[PDB]
């Protein structure tokens, strides 16, 4: 399940080759150096010893023909990792970079990926040093065909732009563009906000601490800008530059963090755009460069493309924006919405939507509230092949409905986060059902039973309960649903408080609680006890409904009053 | 009831003298100029005429002694008006500006007093432009015992230090200092809020528009800064400075409004106080300059005294010592506190206590209500002579309670502004009512009636009803109240809908609503009306009691649970 294995073993052959050259080296200049002094002391004037010096010539040639065949060798497989580091591993790293910073699982560190940069790099120069010593070799000693005069140009030039792209593509967005005051909501900003972004070099070379230092830029290079109509223009306020070190970062890694960073709009001086302000997409990019003895090497990276904001209200309208960017498109594109938004598809919507849950609470969606929402958005084909487009999720009211799909599930997270986290983190909250499922798992089931579900008509993101009372005939029971709660009541009152001492009443009756056991037969108090709230009178704080026409109490005038009614428009 | 009729005629006289005596003085240098004619003309040589300029010079004389007695006269009766002005007028001003500041009936406008100042202020400096054109008369022509000169320096010199205090005592801080965000409590300020003051001169004389500029200096010439132990030194952030003018008011008069004036502590670098922090007073001072031709007039007005805090917790602490000072003292004394803090009376306290309600609301504190809270401080005796001292004001917890006076009635008034206004301004609230009268205006009354009334052992401040129900005996009846409502409980459901809905329930009994008639005998429904709220099950959230062991309801399970208490502890 790991190609980190052989990714590993190519490396430490990578290493493993430069070492043997180095030692191989080291033995042709010690050759070299005594080919040199025979040949002049010979110089100065039966037993030939002209037989030896033809063969120590023949051996300096033959060396050198190995030395830059070896080098070759090693060129040729360090093309063959890059492309496997920078054309795999770091581009899956990135992918699920994006999956992390919207709702999927955590991404791994980027120790393993910066220990691999850094020895093909470390690599990397020291086949330029050999490159050079090899290159004072050959003036101190030249012939025909020399076999370094005839590589020295390409081999310099392989190792180079090899080198070159490596810590080029080194340049990587370690923590995306994130508000701290909205931590859970990345890549969306609102202007006068400072927001944090933290870039990284994978390739962790101590020649290189305190000596790289990076620019950021707000929509570098504008094409749309000026294509895409009413495109708004901003502007970075803070430090707009920033150098990289190590000892900042507590991993050792070599990285500039962008704090305390804000954003602006410019002063231009109100046109209409086809692209709404959340769909309207924009990007940091960020520049450095190596100068050393010689070489000179630009970098430039960019993070995913963010959304700006007015004020706090588009914020979950915007997150629609970053999510369906992330969930579709791999490539920086600031035009994926234009009018040309793909249609997701529901194998993928379906778990991002469970991630939204576990990355807020400790649950996620499951299978039953999963096919709720998604015949809610496809219909009766619960199939993992269907089309979610962009407007029916954040653009186009739900169904029959007078609000978008999003904004209805964002604000029920709202209410769990704020009101329903131990209830809903513990299970105890069956909210997603249809009215058609609720009532035909209640039906065969004690009277006491009850449910917790979502209303899917809140916009404000409201719970309620529904149970069931027996009606005249056995089968056909009766199914009641109070008026659900948003959270007005819910923080006058936790839910839990709320079931526990619900009652419906009636005028001369007694009051009862309807509510006695939860879905799998589970008594009231067994069910929620953990939940509750727990010289005058006492008084205390409770939701009730009047009905408004064991002994008879306010629930069997509830069983006639219903009765009556369905008794009542009866067919003839 | 006006002595103001008399002070508009003096003034009136000053300028109707000054203005002869300009007449006056027009033709004493008319006979002046004509003697010197004559003389003259007389010199360039039966029909004697030396008779004539015998006569001329005795007018002339005669008329120099009239505009000197005249003069002499006017600085007289000038001396009479400003000592009224500055020193009854004026004194009585401030002492109503600090009445108002702290709730009493809203002060009058400066205006009468500024256009008194201003008359006798134009007025003293015409008569300084006679004085100058004597002089003028005098070296053109004297004498043996000139009546110019020999009044000449002393007329000068008494115009002068008129004049002088005169404008020297119309340095006024017109509005003391407040900060805007807490509008109703001034005097006292926070460090790193903003305040306001505005500083006015009456006297309104056109040479003075943006010819002076008042410094602020905060704890100016501090003999108990370095005297009384452990005081804390303050610093003034914004301009310091301001230029007085007559547009920036809209009446035309010279101010100088000094805005965004803020306040932060010194960084000394913790001691230990005889006087704690709101008891302890500052003071803002205020100097300007007038420099004109020959003369310079220094000006120095100081603000009241101001309490400064570190936190809005202190906030209701402090204004009671603003309070127990302009209640009490009239002159800036920061030392009024020390440990020699005079104990208040009950006459001044009871209509003080009445006008925080007033100015707050609409509506103040009735005797009822003021016989009430006398006896909280004082006891049976009702006397106007009594005597609260401080520490049972602010300082020492009322009775036999955990918290202090003054704090039991601000978090009422908080809790009348903030929930019960409308109810409280309509008077429906008999909130200050001992539990002795409590019962005997009951006790004849009908059993469906209730009260409203302030707990007294509430620290946060809350409100509850008592009612009355029958017990077995015809007379010693049921006296019930429900544990008071905080604005925890209020802010979830209003007071009149929490009055209305109000149930007493118990196991398998109807509940029913004690509350039927508020005291006077009027209908709930009658009494609450305007103040009400007004496909599922609808509910409702409404405050109930369960006694916890028309027909049988859960007050008639409530009747004999209590006489069972009561037919128990009985004596034998």
């Amino acid at each position: 399940l790991d190609k980190q294995k052989e990714l590993d073993s190519k490396v430490r052959n990578v290493k493993d080759k430069v070492m043997c050259i180095e030692h191989e080296i080291k033995s042709l200049e010690d050759l070299q150096d005594e080919y040199d002094f025979k040949c002049k002391t010979l110089q100065n004037r039966q037993k030939q010893e002209q037989l030896l010096l033809k063969k120590m010539y023949l051996m300096l040639d033959n060396k050198r023909k190995e030395v830059v065949h070896k080098i070759i060798e090693l060129l040729n497989v360090t093309e063959l990792t890059q492309n496997a580091l920078i054309n795999d591993e770091l581009v899956e790293w990135k992918r699920r970079q994006q999956s992390a910073c919207i709702g999927g699982p955590p991404n791994a560190c980027l120790d393993q990926l910066q220990n691999w940069f850094t020895i093909v790099a470390e690599s990397l120069q020291q086949v330029r040093q050999q490159l050079k010593k090899l290159e004072e070799l050959e003036q101190k000693y030249t012939y025909e065909h020399d076999p370094i005069t005839k590589n020295k140009q390409v081999l310099w030039d392989r190792t180079f732009s090899l080198f070159q792209q490596l810590i080029q593509s080194s340049f990587v967005v370690e923590r995306q563009p994130c508000m701290p005051t909205h931590p859970q909501r990345p890549l969306v900003l609102k202007t006068g906000v400072q927001f944090t972004v933290k870039l990284r070099l994978l390739v962790k070379l101590q020649e290189l601490n305190y000596n790289l230092k990076v620019k950021v830029l707000f929509d570098k290079d504008v094409n749309e800008r000026n294509t895409v109509k009413g495109f708004r223009k901003f502007n970075i306020l803070g430090t707009h530059t920033k150098v990289m070190n190590m000892e900042e970062s507590t991993n050792g890694s070599l990285a500039a963090e962008f704090r305390h960073l804000q954003l602006k709009e410019q002063k231009n001086a109100t046109n209409e755009g086809p692209l709404i302000v959340t769909e309207e997409l924009h990007s940091l990019s960020f520049e450095t460069q190596l100068c050393q003895p010689g070489l000179v090497i630009d970098l430039e990276t960019t993070s995913l493309p963010v959304v700006v904001i007015s004020n706090v209200s588009q914020l979950p309208s915007g997150w629609a924006s970053i999510l369906w960017y992330n969930m579709l498109v791999a490539e920086p594109r600031n035009l994926s919405f234009f009018l040309t938004p793909p249609c997701a598809r529901w194998a993928q919507l379906s778990e991002v939507l469970s991630w939204q849950f576990s990355s807020v609470t400790k649950r996620g969606l499951n299978v039953d509230q999963l096919n709720m929402l998604g015949e809610k958005l496809l219909g009766p084909n619960a199939s993992p092949d269907g089309l979610i487009p962009w407007t029916r999720f954040c653009k186009e009211n739900i169904n029959d409905k007078n609000f978008p799909f999003w904004l209805w599930i964002e604000s029920i997270l709202e209410l769990i986060k704020k009101h329903l986290l131990p209830l809903w983190n513990d299970g105890c909250i069956m909210g997603f059902i249809s009215k058609e499922r609720e009532r035909a798992l209640l039906k065969d089931q004690q009277p006491g039973t009850f449910l917790l579900r979502f209303s899917e008509s809140s916009r404000e993101g409201a719970i309620t309960f529904t149970w069931v009372e027996r009606s005249q005939n056995g089968g056909e029971p009766d199914f009641h649903a109070v008026e659900p709660y948003t959270k007005k009541e819910l923080s006058a009152v936790t839910f839990p408080d709320i079931i526990r001492n619900y009652k419906v009443m009636a005028a001369e009756n007694i009051p009862e609680n309807p509510l006695k056991y939860l879905y799998p037969n589970i008594d009231k108090d067994h069910a929620f006890g953990k939940y509750y709230s727990r010289g005058y009178i006492k008084t205390e704080l409770i939701s009730v409904s009047e009905v408004h026409s064991q002994v008879r109490t306010a629930l069997d005038v509830l069983r006639e009053l219903t009765q009556q009614a369905k008794q009542l428009r009866l067919t003839a």
